[PDB]
Order: structure tokens, then C-alpha cells, then sequence
């Protein structure tokens, strides 16, 4: 949550933007433990609805017991959302880091409009992982050195070409959203900016660290073999897994809690408007 | 200026991440024609003051000419800036697109700060290559196509350890304003997208167009040969200026008025405190 988006900028997205002032009926898809919801409720007007759709059981478990404590009128409704078939039309539509693990995005992406009433937003938060990569910067060592933004590109191109999961939809929703005749699409980058200050010296500093490690950041690549064949299979050269595996062992060794990072994760949010 | 930010978003930032409420005395370094200027003191306090510094006495002149007919307070200083001795202190010291050209970033950002009063603000907006470029999505076209990102990277590393200059410069301010000491240092993505839609057929996708154009994007490559060897003098192979070139062609013919194209310019706002 705050790795990805401060919350003024939140804030300014509800408030000045979109310029919520009505409360809403919201429906978001994937919602998982309702993470969107606990962002995007304390901004929303009071007495706004949120609904969350997922297939995960547990996970809806653990939503239910989270927003049981809140202030907030919110329900989690448990299925495939490829196949669930809504009765009510909601106000505004929306999802987070959801639409990336579909095979077919526009698809989904068209049920999800046709669940918005007339006049209704759909608003969503996908990623870009390219550009979230190329904005790395590690005091000491060359970008190149740790991350190899060639191999990258070219790996989640293949990935996206075989099972259709893109991990780069985030910059592709304005057009999908545009073929599917949504109206005064607009889309935003989180200003979000992580810095790992080195002369700071603070618990602050240290859970950001925390928050860094936790999120996967500069994990160990583990067996070598092991990792440049399940690369090879993903559609990339030996020269290309070779070189990506030492990038990550490169940064895997020269990342820690006395390091200055600056990390732009780069989330897209993509917004517009359906036909009147 | 509309393509490398949102008016709403820079309003944000005064009004809400800043919070300027009193007028306040700033200075810009490199500041062109005034571009910052016209970009900021729309959005300040009543009575701010507005001082830039430029070695360009043609851009002084329009500048000049520029500022005559608003209704701001704006005075142009002509010199250098990593000489110019200036005998105020100001509330606020800013720049933009200005360090990337500074063969010794660093010393010239002590100057700026040394030019701050006691409880003043430095904010710079400086541009980061890296992820400009990863920044861009062309429908029916694979990004690895027209924009070799593992090239581009290396090209720019390269540049840096030569000259000095640093296109990618915005990320490492926090860093360098680390190290001078400054306080509260916090750093912002420019939210700003542009999305040239396809199927938007009105007067402002053809401005955007123009825009787009006029900024240099997918142009043409021109000679082959000279552009390679351009690149290999710049501290590439030749396969790589290679492939840069035909990236740069395959852009420049399948961008036009009627594509798709999203783009994220990814501006880096970098500000902090001078201690008092
Ligand atoms: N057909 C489907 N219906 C519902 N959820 C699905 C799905 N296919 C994949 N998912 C899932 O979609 C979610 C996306 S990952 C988490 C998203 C959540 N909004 C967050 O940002 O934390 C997962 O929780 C997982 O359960
Ligand atoms: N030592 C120096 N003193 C003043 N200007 C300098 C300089 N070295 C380079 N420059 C310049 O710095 C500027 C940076 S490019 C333009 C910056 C302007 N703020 C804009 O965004 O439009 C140029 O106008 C050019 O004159």
C-alpha cells in the first residue's frame, strides 16, 4: 500500500479528479483481501458500498475478519469473476493488480463495464512492470550491473505471447478501454517514489527496508541451472537467462539496509467513463 | 509543458504537498524562456516573486518579452550559473531539465542550496531517461521492436562516465541532496500519460499529435551509417547501434496521426528542506 501510492495523491485521485463527492456503489474485481477497499474507502464519500468479488476462499475469510473492524459498509462475494453473473449495476468498477494475471484482458474488461450503470467510472490500477524496472536506481552500482532491462523487455513480451498473462497491461488499458467505447479516458502514473536514504537514520528508514524485502525486492536467485533453464523455457536465450541470473545475484549482494535506493514502482491507473 | 505535466497535478503538489500559502522569492536555474516560471507562478501565492538565470541572452530576451504581458513579478539574470554570485537568499531554489547538463551535478546543487535561506525549499524537476523510454506502448507493435531498452541503457551509462551529463539524472537527486545535508527530502513522479487514441477523432488528438511530434518523438533516424557510427563514438558495439537504428526506423514508420500510442514521461520532482 504505501510502497505503491502516497496517500495525498490518493487523496487528490478521489478528491480532485474523479471529484467523488456523492457516496458510491463500488464492485472490485479480484479484490483479494479487499486492498483496494481499504485504500480507497476512508477517501470515499461516507456512507459509500464496497463490493468485492474474488475465487479465493480464504482470502475472503481474511477480508471479511479485516473489514469487520472498519467503519465501512462491505461485503465479498466469492467466484469466478470470468463467469459471475452480477444483478445489480454499481457506480463505479474498479480493480487492482487484477486484470495482469488474465488470459484474455479485454474480455474481462468488457464484463466489468457492462457491470456499470450508465454514467458509472471503471477505474483501474494495473501495473507496468518495464518501466517499474527501468526506474531502479542503486547509489554505487550501474543500473546495467543488476538489472538488465533488455532481457526484461524481452522476456515479458514472450511471456505475454504464449499464456497471455501481461505484466506490462497496465499502459494497454487506455486501449482497450478506448476500443470497448469507453468515453474521457485518462490515465495516471503513481507519484509514488520509495527512497532508502542512506544518511537517514530512523525506524522509519528501517521499516521501509522491511517493506522493501518483504515486497521481493533483490531476492536471491537461487540454483543457477535451475534458473537459467526455467528462463530458456520462457522463451529466452542462454546469453540472456546467464546474463539476467547474474543481474539479480549482483543485486541480491549489493542491496541492504545501509544502501540508498530510489524506486518508482510506476503503477498505472487507468480511468474513464461509460456512455450516458 | 501539457506533456510532461498535469495543471491539476502540479496545483497538488503547491497546494497540498508544499502547502505554499504565503508568497514566496524563487529562484530558477537554467531557466530558459522561463518555462518553470509559467508553469509555477500561476499557482503561487499573489505577490511571489519569480527570478531566473540563464547563459542564453536570445532565451533572456524572450523570456523577457514572455513575462512582460503576464501579470507576475519576474526578473532574468544573465550569466552562469555555476558562477553568478547572487546577494539574496530566496525561499525557494528550483530548476528544471537543468542538472542533466551539469558535467558536476552535485557541486552546482550545493550552490543552489547555498542560495536557500534557513527553512527554504529546493525543488528540482529533472528528467530520467531510462524510464521515459521504458515508458512507451505502441499499439501493434511489440515496445522491443522500435526501443532497444538493454542498448539505450548501456548508451546511457556510457554518456555519464564521459562528459558527466546525466540523463537520468532525477532519480539520483534525492541521493545528492542526501549527502548535502537536506532535510525532509521526499521525491514525486509527474503523473502525467499521454494517451494519442485511435479512436478519438476531434481537434485536441491532433494537437496532441503536433505535440508529440514537435517534442522529437520517432524521428527520423536519418543516415544509417552515420547514425551507427554516432553511436559506436558514444562507447557502443556495433551490433548494438545496429539495432538501435533499425528500432529508431521501425519508430519512425509506424508512428502517425492515426496510431495508438501511450506514453509516461516519467519527470522526476525532487525537493527537500535546508535545515534552519
Ligand atoms: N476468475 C477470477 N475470479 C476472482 N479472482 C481471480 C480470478 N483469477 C484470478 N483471481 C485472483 O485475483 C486476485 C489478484 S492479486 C490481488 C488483487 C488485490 N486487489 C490486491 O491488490 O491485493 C487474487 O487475489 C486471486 O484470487
Ligand atoms: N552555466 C549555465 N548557466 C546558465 N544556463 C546554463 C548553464 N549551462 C547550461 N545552461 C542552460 O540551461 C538551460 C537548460 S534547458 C531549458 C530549461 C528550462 N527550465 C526549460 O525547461 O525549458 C538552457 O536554457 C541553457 O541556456
Amino acid at each position: 500500500r504505501d510502497l505503491y501510492y502516497n496517500d495525498d495523491y490518493v487523496s487528490f485521485l478521489v478528491n480532485t479528479v474523479w471529484k467523488i463527492t456523492k457516496p458510491v456503489h463500488i464492485v472490485d474485481y479480484g479484490c483479494g483481501y479487499g486492498y483496494l477497499g481499504l485504500v480507497l474507502m476512508p477517501l470515499l464519500p461516507e456512507g459509500s458500498k464496497y463490493t468485492g468479488i474474488d475465487s479465493g476462499e480464504t482470502l475472503l475469510a481474511e477480508a471479511r475478519e479485516l473489514f469487520r473492524l472498519l467503519p465501512y459498509d462491505s461485503e465479498f462475494l466469492e467466484g469466478d469473476a470470468t463467469e459471475i453473473e452480477l444483478n445489480d449495476k454499481y457506480d463505479i468498477a474498479i480493480c487492482h493488480a487484477f486484470l495482469l494475471h488474465m488470459t484474455t484482458p479485454e474480455t474481462m474488461l468488457q464484463k466489468m463495464i457492462h457491470s456499470v450503470k450508465k454514467g458509472g467510472k471503471i477505474i483501474c490500477f494495473e501495473p507496468h512492470w518495464i518501466s517499474n524496472m527501468a526506474s531502479y536506481l542503486l547509489d554505487g552500482e550501474k543500473q546495467s550491473e543488476f538489472i538488465q532491462l533488455g532481457v526484461l523487455q524481452k522476456l515479458f513480451e514472450s511471456d505475454t505471447q504464449r499464456n497471455g498473462k501481461d505484466g506490462n497491461i497496465g499502459m494497454k488499458i487506455p486501449i482497450y478501454l478506448s476500443e470497448l467505447g469507453v468515453k474521457n479516458i485518462e490515465c495516471r502514473v503513481s507519484d509514488k517514489v520509495n527512497f532508502l536514504d542512506s544518511n537517514m537514520h530512523h525506524n522509519d528508514k528501517n521499516d521501509l527496508y522491511q517493506s522493501l524485502k518483504e515486497e521481493g525486492i533483490a531476492g536471491d536467485p537461487g540454483d543457477k541451472q535451475q534458473f537459467v533453464e526455467r528462463l530458456i523455457a520462457r522463451g529466452l536465450t542462454y546469453d540472456n537467462a546467464l546474463a539476467q541470473y547474474e543481474a539479480e545475484l549482483r543485486f541480491f549482494k549489493a542491496l541492504h539496509l545501509h544502501s540508498s535506493l530510489v524506486y518508482a514502482p510506476n503503477m498505472k491507473i487507468t480511468f474513464g467513463e461509460i456512455e450516458c
